[PDB]
């Protein structure tokens, strides 16, 4: 029930992380029963309505999500309202998400050069985290590597994932850009694991390319059709012949003949378990 609402007393909001549509991310400090404080991430969120089937469908969707246990997938810590103000409460994550800091990689001041052997471990830490949801039939629509997070011991964990389990007619379905966009899903109102294996494929690419834009020279508007004609990423300059096969096969045109994530993470963790 309320098990999921923490007292607004035991939180104090910082500095701003960040803004967009859903609100704004704040840095911030969160008093546990033990009577210590914990560094936390505070996401200000916006209820359509001052209702109580508003308001019910908001905690209901944090208890879900509460209930969730993997070192690979967030944490809700739980939420506060403050018109009400709906607050989801994550642990702060200092190196942020993985996608700025691939860029960083490449200058100094940033974090060393990150070898393949990391870079394959940052695929392995999604894949083992996207095999947790999807064994729960938990539907992403979100996966790109700037929705996954680095924790301090610099393990990856998933963000920024749906709670449904099946996608209804079209009445929005993929969250992220066209370039993560399956193409069953660009072709039709239709979304299963199988579109959030091809979003695997491509975050598998801009993990190996160190950050770059999928699909350089080609438009988001002719997507689809460049798709349409059996185009796919190319392959990386740096990058292992096993390991683009692994990431090819997400993009295979019939979603039934992808591989499930629990399949992927032991070929990666294979693939890991072989170099030096
Ligand atoms: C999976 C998921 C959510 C999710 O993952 N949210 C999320 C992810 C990352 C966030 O951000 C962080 C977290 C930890 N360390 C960080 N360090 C830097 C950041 C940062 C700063 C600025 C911009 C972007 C990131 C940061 C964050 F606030 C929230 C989420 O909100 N919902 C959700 C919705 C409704 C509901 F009732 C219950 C939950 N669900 C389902």
């Amino acid at each position: 029930l309320e098990d999921v609402v923490i007292d607004r007393n035991l939180l104090i909001l910082g500095k701003i992380l960040g803004e967009g549509e859903f609100g704004s991310v704040m840095e911030g400090n969160l008093k546990q029963e033990d009577g210590t404080s914990l560094k936390v991430a505070v996401k200000t969120m916006k209820l359509d309505n001052s209702s109580q089937r508003e308001i019910e469908e908001f905690l209901s969707e944090a208890a879900c999500m509460k209930d969730f246990s993997h070192p690979n997938v967030i944490r809700l810590l739980g939420v506060c309202i403050e018109i009400p103000k709906p607050m989801v409460i994550l642990p702060f994550m200092k190196y942020g998400d993985l996608h700025t800091y691939l860029l960083y990689s490449r200058l100094e001041t940033g974090p060393k050069h990150i070898p393949l052997q990391t870079l394959l471990k940052f695929m392995v830490d999604i894949a083992l985290g996207m095999e947790y949801l999807s064994n729960r039939n938990f539907l992403h629509r979100d996966l790109a590597a700037r929705n996954c997070m680095l924790r301090d011991d610099m393990t990856v964990c998933v963000a920024d994932f749906g709670l449904s389990k099946k996608i209804y007619s079209g009445d929005r379905i993929a969250k992220m850009p066209v370039k993560w966009i399956a193409i069953e899903s660009l072709a039709d109102r239709v979304y299963t694991s199988k579109s959030d294996v091809w979003a695997f494929g491509v975050t598998m690419w801009e993990i190996a390319t160190r950050g770059m834009t999928p699909y350089p020279g080609v438009q988001n508007h002719e997507m689809y059709d460049y798709l349409l004609h059996g185009h796919r990423l190319k392959q990386p300059e740096d990058c292992l012949d096993e390991l683009y096969e692994i990431m090819y096969s997400c993009w295979r045109t019939d979603p039934l003949d992808r591989p499930t994530f629990s399949v992927l993470r032991l070929q990666l963790e294979k693939l890991l378990e072989s170099l030096p």
